[PDB]
């Protein structure tokens, strides 16, 4: 029969009041001969009727996939309410129910540092700027590099790693032209995390 | 019936000639009522007879698990030969065969840099050293920090990340006593990868 997966909102979406967090319930292995799936949503066991649901074909193996997106209030996530999807179908011996909520635990703001290129790289045409983000809990975080406020082109993030004390760390690596680095630059690391004031902080090499 | 999974050697083991790389074949859902499975191993379709096999109980669900560990020659893995386990038993309708080999692809040696602590930490008793390992392919790598050659305790590695040019990078973070680092400079980053000369390099602060 079908299988159901449940997915949280993106951390940036739930921490920035201007964005639209969504909880998503995905039904896979739905039969082409029985596409009708009934999906019911609950918030702390109260049924709600606001989800947007769409069906598509998975050509890889001739099955259907149903995607149900529930728009949520930021504060319902942050306050630890439980979101539940209940999936019914003729091809199921019982409804499938999946639940998700913001895990309850310690909160510690990240310490953010920007590191210059290693000295040995300074003979190269392109150099590497590193943003160290550490000591944070929970692991959910959003990190980007920006230049003059514009979300940067060539950076890449590591995933968070569990440190020896139970906090997490990650690094963000930015490649830049050495010319741009030595000349007046505004490269900045920007971090979104629930432990920060206004859920956001930036670090830069200069003002 | 049973299911068979096959696992590669650890990258450090297969790159270091002093270590012992192993290819492992795991049979799950063996019946406690019929524990006997026959496992045969082949390298480039040549049967080999050196594997060590054990059986044990999985009490979670009253099944057995059989683990067969083939000690391999490093060059067989590195040259792209296929390793095959073949699992049989009197009640299977046909044997189950699993194969594994080193993935094909390009090789790029890592560039390794050590980064000092952020200047903000330099007023603290403990500081953070960073080893930046980048531009490598394939993603299989081993990275550690050492202190006067002794493998260090308090470091943690990121996993590799796919970079914009199809190569990989990672970082390794080590916490040290500041006094000790500024005085003795005893900490170095050691990297084991296919692309390096002797499959190894070490990087120190200058
Ligand atoms: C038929 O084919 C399909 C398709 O196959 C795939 O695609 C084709 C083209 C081929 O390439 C093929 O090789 C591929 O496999 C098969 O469908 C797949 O079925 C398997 C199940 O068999 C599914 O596997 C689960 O995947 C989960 C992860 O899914 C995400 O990530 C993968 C990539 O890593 C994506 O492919 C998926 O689409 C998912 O992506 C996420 O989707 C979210 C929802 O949209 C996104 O979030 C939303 O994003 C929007 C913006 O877009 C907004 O931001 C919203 O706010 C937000 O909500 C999200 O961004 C996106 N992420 C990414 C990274 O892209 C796994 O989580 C899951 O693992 C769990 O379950 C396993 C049991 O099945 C178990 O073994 C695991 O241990 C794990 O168990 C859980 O563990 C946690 C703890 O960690 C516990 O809490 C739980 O208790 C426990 N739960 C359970 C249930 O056990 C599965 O591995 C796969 O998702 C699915 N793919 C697709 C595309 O649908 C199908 O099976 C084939 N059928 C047959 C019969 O062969
Ligand atoms: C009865 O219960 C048992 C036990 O259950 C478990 O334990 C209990 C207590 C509960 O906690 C329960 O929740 C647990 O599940 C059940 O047994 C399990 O059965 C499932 C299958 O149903 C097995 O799932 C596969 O797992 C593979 C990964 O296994 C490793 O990682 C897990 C942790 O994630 C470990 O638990 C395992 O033990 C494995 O660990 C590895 O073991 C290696 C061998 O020992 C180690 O390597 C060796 O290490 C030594 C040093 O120690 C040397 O270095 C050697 O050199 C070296 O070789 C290795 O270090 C170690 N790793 C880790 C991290 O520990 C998955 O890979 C596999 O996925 C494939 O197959 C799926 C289909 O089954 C498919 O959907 C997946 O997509 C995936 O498919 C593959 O995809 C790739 C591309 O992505 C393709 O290339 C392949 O073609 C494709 N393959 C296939 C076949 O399609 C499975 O998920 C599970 O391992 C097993 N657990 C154990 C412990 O045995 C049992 O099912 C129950 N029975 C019943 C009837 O209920």
């Amino acid at each position: 029969g079908p299988s159901v997966f449940i997915f949280p909102p993106k951390i940036k979406d739930v921490l920035m009041i201007s964005l639209s967090p969504i909880v998503t319930c995905v039904v896979v292995d739905v039969s082409e001969d029985d596409p009708d799936v009934q999906i019911s949503w609950f918030v702390n066991n109260v049924e709600v009727h606001t989800a947007q649901t769409q069906t598509h074909r998975e050509d890889y193996n001739s099955t259907l996939r149903v995607v149900s997106a529930l728009p949520i209030q930021h504060q319902d996530w942050m306050s630890g309410k439980e979101f539940k999807c209940k999936v019914n179908n003729k091809d199921l011996p019982a409804p499938i129910e999946r639940t998700i909520s913001k895990p309850k635990g310690s909160v510690r703001a990240p310490q953010v540092y920007v590191l210059p290129p290693p000295e040995e790289e300074m003979t190269k045409k392109q150099v590497t700027l590193t943003c160290m983000v550490k000591d944070f809990m929970p692991e959910d975080i959003y990190v980007e590099w920006t230049n003059n406020g514009k979300t940067e082109l060539n950076y890449k993030n590591t995933e968070p790693v569990l440190d020896s004390d139970g906090s997490y760390f990650m690094y963000s690596k930015l490649r830049v032209e050495k010319k741009n680095w030595v000349e007046r630059n505004s490269y900045s690391c920007s971090v979104v995390h629930e432990g920060l004031h206004n859920h956001h902080t930036t670090k830069s090499f200069s003002r």
